[PDB]
């Protein structure tokens, strides 16, 4: 039906191999969006792609390198058209143990982490705005939401949101779980098919009037 | 159709749903499958919302003051429809506390002895929309975390939607028109049908794992 | 010094008796201010005016009840002047509960913030001087008071007013070895001292916080 | 008064030669901090001991060279003790550059204050006068995920966030006001009031916090 409807979009879901990246750009396929995802490596993608099949397909690309980044963008834009649709999903979520780690390793951890939200919103944020359509959906530092709400400000007059959905305790690879299942009122982890909902809630076109919010699926852990 | 957020066999009791935000709320709960029961203050608002409801759901008098009323209602849900799954509550500081903050308490803890009995429930407060309008906003908010908080464990949520400006009978002058529009970043009024859409997100087996939000719908404004 | 000086500053701290309260009216009076707390009782009131000595004193008030409020902002003017300083501090910190049980923890907690604001704003606002410090419950239904803070700060800041929330974590009140339970939340590896929540809402109820509205201070080790 | 009394504490306040940086380290020395500000050039650190007096000093600092760092930390630690605040103060390539100074300044200046149980980090996201919010979202990542590793030790790590403040940068004026809620531009003093509260024995239990002084801003 014409609810919930992406059909005709194209959206690049970055970190896209497993957990909730894979939900993410499964759901999005399921609700007709034409999807790119992406992984660190060459098996990475073509595992994407092998679970995309028709409705997409994964691509290699280094968040941390502007030069990856463009190559990715142009291959995206040549053969599907501009990106509607962009999940920032990409993290090195690996034990912030900060005060021990070496300065570029460091770097490594900031540059996948938040530069690379900024530098990939910034390329397509052009071809949206032009287009008075599109959706950031940013899922790293909790700067990220300040990011969101700032840019969210700036382009919303130009018909693109920018939002972020904040998962809490997800069900993923990664007993003394009692532990952690304490501190949520709900009392389970979540589902990564859950954190994929809401996503693709918010990368509708109903929910074009929701711009600059933080959308949290954590059980009610607040 | 498909199995994504699918209503089907759901119990919904939406209040105020004779026109605008309310009746926005209650078609939509009936596209996707809902059984809905909307209510007016009158038996012709009633016997309105019995006719664009049709086979999907039927129209009912409540006045949500009077717990005599408020006790009827239900009984009358629950013989011929079952137990309510979804409530949408939907409607100076005497009128801020008493009539709205005693209500919404009122109905929703009627409804919740049944919903946590079945372990499955939604509640979802819809502020009201754009002196006392930050006070009426931020005592429903208030409700719903402290709420949300004591029935998440037993497979409720409850969620408030917070509308900016939306086009209704009251907002339709052309100075103050213009006006309101230059503090909406999104240049725009929101569509009834567009706080429809959050709330039947929010209402959704797949939004199971959200409770205690407050998801705006109001074009970046705040 | 001139530094963090507030004297010749009305400040009216509600629910001042002991603990969050106290302390706040304490520290303002030892900054100059001139402080009237309040409690529920006449002995709440006789106690505050005991410890604030020539300082300020207490007053009985009931946050919930609009005649209350009149009668103890009249009292106030007509001694002191008006209000610059406002600590809504007022909570009662106690569901499938009763109803109007129900009504009186909200209009406790929260109406109450909202009346006090709107009394001592027509004065603040006529004056461009204003503060109004929130303060947030340590432990709920207090959630609100973020978003009103936030409202209202944004209305009221070009009248030269500030509005902000000091929002505690597990601060130390009156309050077994469930405690461990508790320290394992916090970062920093300990409760808060009800000193430290006094010392955020003097910091907001300066001059030299003038440039700062609309904000949540949260004291809390780093909680969250 | 014992009212944040700073005095027998060692401040070093990075970018102290004008404006916010200068505010800064005055008012740490009203309050009794013996204080070291830094500047990119000696003509810069000279002008800073002229102002500071016998409160302080000011020495010569690359924030982008780790010899730089190491030799004037050397330099305090020796004359003054180690470090007890710590004030890191004043387009990809400039992100990475000024996040990379702040984290190397502040771990080299974190494992004395975490053997002592008793530190403050204060970092100054920079004036609003695009890429700002890139630069400002690196800050505050790094303050809080640093605040929650050390917050255990004793040390707080937190962020003031100003918006428009009247410096050399700020007929469009009236432009840039009319965001502004409060109808006025932010005096550096009152980001230094800020940052001294932060620095404080009373603001022990706030960490992990970004303090915005913006007029109402957001
Ligand atoms: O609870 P609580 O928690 O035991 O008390 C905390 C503070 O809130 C005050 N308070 C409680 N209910 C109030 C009301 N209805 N009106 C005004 N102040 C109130 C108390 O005054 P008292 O301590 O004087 O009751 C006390 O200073």
């Amino acid at each position: 039906s014409q609810f919930m409807n992406l059909e005709g979009k194209v959206a690049l879901v970055t970190g896209a191999s497993r957990g909730i990246g894979k939900a993410i750009a499964e759901l999005l396929a399921e609700r007709g969006a034409k999807v790119i995802g992406t992984a660190t490596s060459e098996s990475g993608a073509q595992a994407i792609s092998d679970y995309l099949g028709d409705n997409g397909k994964g691509m290699a690309l280094n968040v941390t390198n502007p030069e990856s980044i463009e190559a990715v963008l142009k291959a995206i834009t040549d053969e599907f058209g501009g990106v509607d649709i962009l999940v920032n999903n990409a993290g090195i979520t690996r034990d912030n143990l900060l005060m021990r780690m070496k300065e570029e390793e460091w770097s490594d951890i900031m540059e996948t982490n938040l530069t690379s939200i900024f530098r990939l919103s910034k390329a397509v944020l052009r071809g949206m705005m032009k287009k008075r359509q599109g959706r950031i959906i940013n899922v790293a530092k909790a700067g990220v939401i300040g990011f969101t709400k700032s840019m969210a400000r700036e382009v919303a007059s130009r018909g693109v949101t920018v939002n972020t959905v904040a998962p809490g305790f997800i069900e993923t690879d990664m007993e003394q779980r009692t532990a952690t299942l304490a501190q949520v009122p709900a009392g389970r982890l979540g589902d990564p098919r859950e954190i994929a909902s809401a996503v693709a809630f918010l990368a509708s076109p109903e929910a074009a009037y929701i711009t600059g919010e933080t959308l949290h699926v954590n059980g009610g852990m607040y």
